[PDB]
């Protein structure tokens, strides 16, 4: 029989009990007298997509019969084949198999719903049409892949074919040096070839060839490679030969073709120098703020003005210019050629691009820095610089090609940047409670909270925050059962370290305490809190001690100076009250 609502009964039983009683009643299921019809309609997102580019898929599903009120929401598969990638399955099971990967979706009918949608974004390889097959099934929590069925007979195909065009090329280009000299160092035009999308089945072999470079000689081929995943390449034409016969102006063109694809370019103007003539050469001038000494933390900004023997033509392509600026503290690299860096992104705080302007001489490199250990002896900071461009600058390491070395040798500081510790001083000892706050209550857990201040405070983006080791010895002389042998600064140091005491063990009520307290980058000051307990009353000189810390080791005083103490005032501890707050 035909019904709209239909309840059954499920009843199981362990041993003898049964799980449910009286049964466990099932969701409501609908019985049709004929197979539900599931009507589909599909959309394209962008109808015409670049080749290797995500292409947005909508599909929507009509079902010819509601989905039953009371019952649960109707889980479906959508298994979707983009039409231009491998062939469609073509039984159920090649379906299910498939939708188990990002290729099928799944979506819930909800009850009492006619409607659902089903998105895709596939990303085609080849250029041509597009036309997707599409086929639901059921996403019970048990759905076999042999036996099951799809609603969807024969498998719905797309009546709106994607259409995937050819990948595109944007070149430019630059010249090193910018103006070659006639018989002289060999000049390299480095270009910039840019896809509109990313390659994805394998490394793409460019083809770049350049009719005439002004000159109207033609070089040799040069094959240029794109990895996977990018969306850039570098070509090198090593051309030595210039000639100023011709007027000054000149300006080359390059085409780059992928198999049927070809892309040409023009070099916007450039000019060779007459042979014999000198070479123009690049000088570096450094200026620093704020002057020597300076502070540990402080941040440190160089400006370097980098000039030019003769202006660039105004009319010729403007100079790229890569600062790579080492600011002196710790492993200075090896050679000039060392500097280039591997840098994540080009704005980093040692990598600064910038472009000195066709008509213009000198261009500013800024770097802003900051210097962590302590050297009297000072810091020569150095700058090195290339002729670069922003774009080719990341995978010129990866192309195997030497980055074009624009300085003679690299700049050094002229004076070096003598720098000095921070200075650390404690702000505040609170007592918490406290009769006043100069004196804690006795026989009561007393927590001493001390403040310590650092005048640079710990820049943001540091790699890790600074350590301090306080140390603290209350008095009474219980815990540890005898005082300290002297006030100095090993002594102290020697304290047991209590940073994870709780208040079960008998470190926790400690005479004698050292505890580690991290200043988190972008903080100018932290706190240590120091449990006490006064078992007698009594005059009582706490003494303090704060000590630089480094690889769990204790090091030096953090007061500047040896053997510094931060004597509390002296008290007497008197009894406690016995009103309760509330
Ligand atoms: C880049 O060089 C080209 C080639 O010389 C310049 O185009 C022509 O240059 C000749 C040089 O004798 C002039 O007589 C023509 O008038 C130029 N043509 C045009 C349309 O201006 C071109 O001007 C140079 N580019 C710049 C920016 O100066």
């Amino acid at each position: 029989a035909a019904a709209a609502s239909l309840q059954g009964k499920l009843q199981c039983f362990i041993g003898s009990t049964p799980l449910w009683d009286p049964y466990y009643p099932t969701p409501v299921f609908q019985v049709l007298a004929a197979a539900p019809t599931y009507t589909l309609s599909a959309s394209v997102t962008p109808a015409v997509v670049p080749v290797d580019t995500a292409t947005l898929w909508t599909y929507n599903i009509i079902r010819s019969v509601p989905v039953p009120a009371g019952g649960p929401s109707l889980p479906i598969l959508c298994s979707f084949w983009d039409g231009k990638t491998g062939a469609a399955p073509t039984t159920d099971a090649g379906w299910a198999a498939l939708a188990g990967s990002a290729n099928g979706k799944g979506t819930s009918m909800a009850p009492g719903s006619t409607t659902a949608t089903c998105s895709f974004t596939p990303s085609y390889s080849t250029t041509g049409t597009a036309t997707p097959t599409l086929q639901l099934i059921q996403n019970s929590f048990a759905l076999d892949a042999a036996t099951t069925v799809g609603f969807l007979s024969p498998v719905y195909t797309a009546p709106a074919f994607a259409t995937v065009t050819a990948a595109s090329y944007t070149i430019s280009s630059y010249l090193n040096p910018v103006t070659p000299v006639a018989g002289g160092a060999a000049a390299v035009w480095r270009i910039v070839i840019t896809r509109n999308a990313a390659v994805t089945a394998s490394a793409k072999t460019l083809t770049c060839q350049m009719p005439d470079n002004g000159q109207g000689g033609s070089p040799a081929d040069v094959t240029a490679d794109i990895a996977v995943g990018g969306t850039t390449t570098v070509c090198v034409f090593s051309i030595a030969g210039y000639t100023t016969a011709t007027p000054g102006p000149y300006f080359a063109t390059v085409n780059v073709v992928d198999g049927a694809v070809t892309t040409s370019h023009i070099t916007k103007n450039f000019t060779v120098l007459a042979s014999g003539t000198t070479a123009p050469t690049y000088a570096v001038t450094s200026v620093v703020s704020p002057a020597t000494p300076v502070k540990v933390s402080t941040p440190v900004t160089y400006t370097f003005t980098i000039t030019r023997t003769t202006a660039v033509p105004a009319g010729g392509i403007p100079q790229p210019i890569i600062c790579e600026f080492f600011n002196g503290e710790g492993t200075a690299p090896a050679s000039a050629a060392a500097y280039w860096r591997v840098s994540t992104t080009i704005p980093d705080a040692d990598t600064v691009v910038a472009v000195m302007a066709p008509g213009e001489t000198t261009t500013t490199c800024t770097f802003t820095t900051y210097y962590t250990t302590v050297s009297a002896g000072g810091f020569t900071a150095k700058l090195m610089v290339f002729g670069e461009s922003a774009t080719a600058a990341p995978l010129l390491t990866s192309l195997s090609v030497t980055p074009s070395q624009l300085l003679a040798a690299v700049h050094s500081f002229a004076t070096p940047m003598v720098v000095a510790a921070a200075v650390v001083a404690v702000e505040s000892t609170t007592i918490s409670p406290n009769y006043n706050p100069t004196t804690p209550y006795t026989n009561i857990p007393t927590y001493f909270t001390f403040t310590l201040l650092r005048d640079p405070p710990v820049p943001p983006s540091a790699s890790s925050g600074v350590q301090f080791a306080c140390a603290l010895y209350t008095g009474q002389n219980v815990n540890p059962a005898s005082a300290p042998s002297a006030i100095t600064d090993a002594v102290y140091k020697t304290f047991t370290d209590v940073t994870t005491a709780v208040a079960t063990d008998a470190n926790y009520f400690a005479d004698q305490q050292l505890r580690v307290v991290t200043m988190a980058p972008g903080t100018g000051r932290v706190s240590c809190t120091f449990p006490t307990l006064y078992a007698a009353a009594g005059p009582f000189s706490p003494k303090f001690f704060v000590f630089e810390y480094a690889s769990s080791t204790v090091g030096a005083n953090a007061l500047a100076v040896a053997d510094t103490v931060t004597s509390l005032t002296s008290f007497t501890t008197q009894a406690a009250p016995t009103f309760i707050t509330g």
